[PDB]
Parts: C-alpha cells; sequence; structure tokens
RNA sequence: AUCCUUAUGCACGGGAAAUACGCAUAUCAGUGAGGAUUCGUCCGAGAUUGUGUUUUUGCUGGUUGAAAUUAUAAA
C-alpha cells in the first residue's frame, strides 16, 4: 500500500494440458495482452523461463502483429526516429537478434554481448522499444521499470535439482517489482502467464504469504571451516 | 391416499442407425397424400420440388515423431 505505483496482479490461467496446445494457448494469451497494452501506449516486458525460449517468442511476436497491424508499433513518422535505429541496429548486434530490433520488440538475456545488451537496456531509456522479451537478469540487476510486466510459465530448470519447478516465491516478487515507473506513470500492470493448477498456489505467494526459510543447511558446514581457520 | 392407461416433457439405464437426418417466403395435401385388392373392397398420411450435410458434428486423451530444448550469479 506504501508503494509508489500500485501493482495491479493479474493471472491468465491456462486450462489445457499437452504442451504443443499449450504453449501456442500460451502464445495467445500473451498476444492478447501485448495487443491491449500497446493500444494505450503501454512499454511492455516479457520475462521467459530460458534464453533460447526468448530469441523465438520475439520471432512469433513478429510474425503475429504483422497481419494485423504494422503500423502500431513504429507510429512515428521517422525522419530522426530511422536515423537513430540506423546508428543503433547494425554495429554489433551479432545473435540474428538485429531483425527483433529492427522489428521494434526486441530482447535481453545473458548470451547478448556487454555492449548488445546495454544498447538494449538504453534502447528503452531513450525512448523506443515498445516490447521487451526477457530472461529472469533484467529483475534481479537492472532498476528500468517498464509499465506492463508479464510472466510467461511456472516451470523453471533449475540444476540444483535437476527438474522442472515452480517459480520460485523470492523471484518472482522482484519480477512483479520491475512495473509502472515510479517516476513518471501512475501505476503497473502485472501479469503471470501460468497453468491454472499451480494459481492456488501463486496468489498466496503474490499476497507475500511464505516467508524468509533459511537455507543454512547446504552452507554450514564451509562456513564453520572457515570460523575454525579465523580461529 | 394406493394402483394402472395413454400422450408428452425431463432424465437414469440398455440397445440399433447415421444410405441417414434435417431445412425451406416453395407446390399440393383427412374439402384425401400415398398406397393396398381375394375386385366386393381395404388401409389412411404424407407427397412433390429445391436443397444442406451425409465413408460423418463437437470435444478430450495417449504414443509418438516434429528434433522434441534447461533460469542468475558473487567470490
Amino acid at each position: 500500500s506504501f508503494r509508489p505505483c500500485p501493482l495491479s496482479q493479474q493471472f491468465c490461467g491456462i486450462k489445457e494440458r499437452n504442451s504443443l496446445k499449450k504453449l501456442k494457448a500460451m502464445n495467445d494469451a500473451c498476444y492478447e495482452k501485448v495487443l491491449e497494452s500497446i493500444n494505450e501506449g503501454n512499454q511492455i516486458i516479457v520475462f521467459v523461463h530460458s534464453r533460447k525460449e526468448t530469441s523465438r517468442t520475439a520471432t512469433w511476436l513478429k510474425n503475429k502483429f504483422a497481419e494485423e497491424n504494422i503500423t502500431h508499433k513504429l507510429t512515428k513518422n521517422d525522419a530522426g526516429s530511422k536515423q537513430i535505429l540506423k546508428t543503433e541496429a547494425a554495429n554489433v548486434l551479432d545473435p540474428s537478434l538485429r531483425k527483433l530490433i529492427e522489428s521494434g520488440i526486441g530482447t535481453h538475456h545473458a548470451g547478448l554481448t556487454r555492449s548488445d545488451r546495454s544498447l538494449s537496456e538504453d534502447l528503452f531509456a531513450d525512448g523506443l522499444l515498445q516490447v521487451l522479451v526477457c530472461t529472469a537478469t533484467l529483475a534481479w540487476g537492472v532498476n528500468l521499470p517498464a509499465h506492463t510486466v508479464i510472466i510467461k510459465g511456472t516451470d523453471v530448470y533449475s540444476p540444483e535439482k535437476g527438474s522442472w519447478e515452480q517459480l520460485s516465491p523470492q523471484d518472482v516478487l522482484q519480477m512483479l517489482g520491475r512495473a509502472g515507473r515510479p517516476r513518471y506513470d501512475t501505476f503497473g500492470e502485472g501479469i503471470i502467464i501460468t497453468d491454472q493448477s499451480n494459481v492456488q498456489y501463486y496468489l498466496s505467494v503474490l499476497n507475500q504469504q511464505l516467508p524468509i526459510e533459511s537455507q543454512f543447511v547446504s552452507k554450514l558446514v564451509d562456513n564453520l571451516n572457515a570460523e575454525v581457520v579465523a580461529g
């Protein structure tokens, strides 16, 4: 309640089961959300699980909007804007992500060049990038908020277990944190695209119910050793 | 109040069939449709036309393949 921009929480709640349909459904939902947003002049972030996912998502987005309307994302006349784009498009953008950037729905992830990543970060800040597909780096690191924040999916793979776990509350909260800009905009759009069964669990997490539970059992021994060494 | 008959409506349940099942600004039709016949008579409700699907509508599930793919980060 004491937050600068109040966070409008939202869940999709996917009913589908099989992964080929489910994914499609999720994509559709995302598109719908994006459509709802961009018409209001809303700059938007789409979190995903993995690095490889992001680019594909971006590609999908590109193929969907061009059928209906290319114009709403590049609306400006672009005499100076175009020039700017030219300047900051084909410098060192290697990963075949340059096309995405050109389109105007780019991405930032661990596995994009330090220069490239920086550019991506600033291509929002300067005031041009509409949509931003993202891994969970941005939430952890960078302060840059972006009105609409969609979290695509539940199942992250952790090598800790060696299994597809649900999105952990501590990360989800962090992700949600970046939203409507405290300085400029009034409020924030927070969306979770998810499986319907795990929403019941997620709702509680969203209300900040699950506390700080200690994980000192793994890191105890080393600490103890260090202490001993210290004398 | 108890038991039954008929029709219907809603359903459990069990079957068969979809070569069937509709629809119509149509034409006609118990003031006769279409049929029987031992030829005396008898049954009595659709027919014509047009047309929409019709080896099938709607949904689910699996195996598969398809190639099915794993977050960040400090020392």
